[PDB]
C-alpha cells in the first residue's frame, strides 16, 4: 500500500496510501538501521519522524512540506539538548553541526553541492576555531573568527591569504616581506572577476582566478606586463599554489 518517497540526504520515507480518522498520514523510515516513525498533515512524505539510537539518544527527521529540505537531529536521551544536526538544503548542499553539553556548536562541516567542504573545528563560545577548506586535489588550512575565515599558504617570504567573510564574500590578499625590490611580490584583488593579479618589479606577472566552481587557475602575462599569454591552468595540488607564489 504505502508510497516510497525519495528525499534529500540520501534517505527514503514511506507514506501511507490513505489517511487515518483524524486525516493524518503515517510515515516510516529506516536511517542507517534505525527505524523512525511519525504522522503528518500531508500525504507527500513531508513531516516529522522520530526514533532512538541504540544508546537511547533521540533522533528526529524533519522533512519540509515541499520535500526540498531534510533535517536529521540527534538529541540527549530525554530529547532536551542537541547532540548533532544534519541539514540537506534543496541544492543538496549540507551542513553538519556537532554540539557540546550546553547545546553550543563545537564543530560545523559545510559540504557544497560540488562536494568541496568547509570544516570548522574546535569552535569556541565566541565563534572562533580552526578552519579547513577541502577542495578537489588539496586542502587549505587556517582559522575562523566571527568576522571571517582566513586560509593561508606560505612560500618563501610570501603569505597568500584567502578570506571568506561571515556573509560568504571571498577576497584574496598577498603580502611579501621580501626586502629586495627586484623580487618582492605584490598583488591586487579584482572582486569583479575573483582574480588576484600578482606584480613583480612593476609588471603584472600572473592572474590567479578563484572560480565560482571552487577551483583556482593560474595564467601568466607576456613580458610586456599587459597582455595575458597562453591559457589558464587549473591548480590540482597545494604545491602548484606554492609555485604560483615564487
Amino acid at each position: 500500500n504505502s508510497v516510497s518517497v525519495d528525499l534529500p540526504g540520501s534517505m527514503k520515507v514511506l507514506v501511507s496510501k490513505s489517511s487515518n480518522a483524524d486525516g493524518k498520514y503515517d510515515l516510516i523510515a529506516t536511517v542507517d538501521a534505525l527505524e523512525l516513525s511519525g504522522t503528518s498533515d500531508k500525504n507527500n512524505g513531508s513531516g516529522v519522524l522520530e526514533g532512538v539510537k541504540a544508546d537511547a539518544s533521540k533522533v528526529k527527521l524533519t522533512i519540509s512540506d515541499d520535500l526540498g529540505q531534510t533535517t536529521l537531529e540527534v538529541f540527549k536521551s530525554d530529547g532536551s539538548t542537541l547532540v548533532s544536526k544534519y541539514v540537506t538544503s534543496k541544492d543538496k548542499s549540507s551542513t553538519y553541526e556537532k554540539f557540546n553539553e550546553k547545546g553550543e556548536v563545537s564543530e560545523k562541516y559545510i559540504t557544497r553541492a560540488d562536494g568541496t567542504r568547509l570544516e570548522y573545528t574546535g569552535i569556541k563560545s565566541d565563534g572562533s576555531g580552526k578552519a579547513k577548506e577541502v577542495l578537489k586535489g588539496y586542502v587549505l588550512e587556517g582559522t575562523l573568527t566571527a568576522e571571517k575565515t582566513t586560509l593561508v599558504v606560505k612560500e618563501g617570504t610570501v603569505t597568500l591569504s584567502k578570506n571568506i567573510s561571515k556573509s560568504g564574500e571571498v577576497s584574496v590578499e598577498l603580502n611579501d616581506t621580501d626586502s629586495s625590490a627586484a623580487t618582492k611580490k605584490t598583488a591586487a584583488w579584482n572582486s569583479g572577476t575573483s582574480t588576484l593579479t600578482i606584480t613583480v618589479n612593476s609588471k603584472k606577472t600572473k592572474d590567479l582566478v578563484f572560480t565560482s566552481s571552487n577551483t583556482i587557475t593560474v595564467q601568466q602575462y607576456d613580458s610586456n606586463g599587459t597582455s595575458l599569454e597562453g591559457s589558464a591552468v587549473e591548480i590540482t595540488k597545494l604545491d602548484e599554489i606554492k609555485n604560483a607564489l615564487k
